[PDB]
Order: C-alpha cells, then structure tokens, then sequence
C-alpha cells in the first residue's frame, strides 16, 4: 500500500520509517525509488535525499553508502549518517572547533571528512545501542 525505507550502518542499525516517493541524486544523476518500484540495487555518494511520506517532507543527511529497494523495502547501507532532526547546537560548535584545528596544523580538509563520518557513525551507534533501557 505504501513504501518502506530504512537506514542501516556497518556499525549498527538506524531505523525504518514509511515513505511514498524518494528523490535524490545518484550515479546517473537522477534516482527515483518508489513503493511499487520493482526490486533493484543502486549506489549513492555522500549527500542528502528527500523522502516523501505523503503530506510532509523528510530529508536525511547520509554519507557514502549503498541503496537498494524491493517490494516497498529500501536498504541504505551507509558508513555513517545523521538526521537533520537529531542535530544539536553543541555538535555544530564541536565539529567547527575541531575542524578549524585540523586544518590549522593537522591534515587538510581530508581530516574534517574522516572525522565527519566518524562522529556520524558514533551518534547512530549510541542512539541504536542505548535506544531504550528500562
């Protein structure tokens, strides 16, 4: 009746929310994953995708990974991602501070990238590990 997309990481699982239409840039440039969309595998690079639940929109920021849909079942195997809704103020200031220091003397922009995905996988790992402990 609808689409079902779920994000997953090599360190743990993210979540599995519903959907209706997925539009985002891919290898060929344009990619459209729907619920009725037959079972096919695809690849995606570091970027963000726009999810269409039904009436509202939901965009997620995930690094380099792989995407594959099948029978209303999408699998995003990214090596570290993050949701725009799960963003904190301390984080932005943290990544900005460490970044400035990295480029200062440490490695160049390459350092910020490595640390970017690192924290991404760490955050999801924490929320996935201690999601709910009674």
């Amino acid at each position: 009746m609808v689409m079902t997309v779920r994000v997953i990481a090599p360190d743990k699982t993210v979540w599995d929310a519903p959907a209706e239409e997925v539009i985002l840039p891919s290898t060929t440039g344009q990619l459209g994953i729907l619920s009725n969309h037959a079972p096919l595998l695809t690849a995606l690079e570091t970027g963000v995708m726009r999810v269409r639940q039904d009436r509202e929109w939901v965009a997620i920021a995930l690094m380099g990974g792989f995407a594959e849909v099948e029978n209303n079942e999408v699998t995003i195997l990214v090596n570290g991602a993050e949701r725009g809704d799960t963003i904190d103020p301390q984080e932005a200031q943290q990544t900005l501070e460490i970044a400035e220091a990295n480029l200062r003397k440490a490695e160049g922009a390459r350092q910020k990238i490595e640390a970017n995905l690192a924290l991404r996988r760490a955050r999801t790992r924490v929320e996935a590990s201690n999601t709910i402990s009674s």
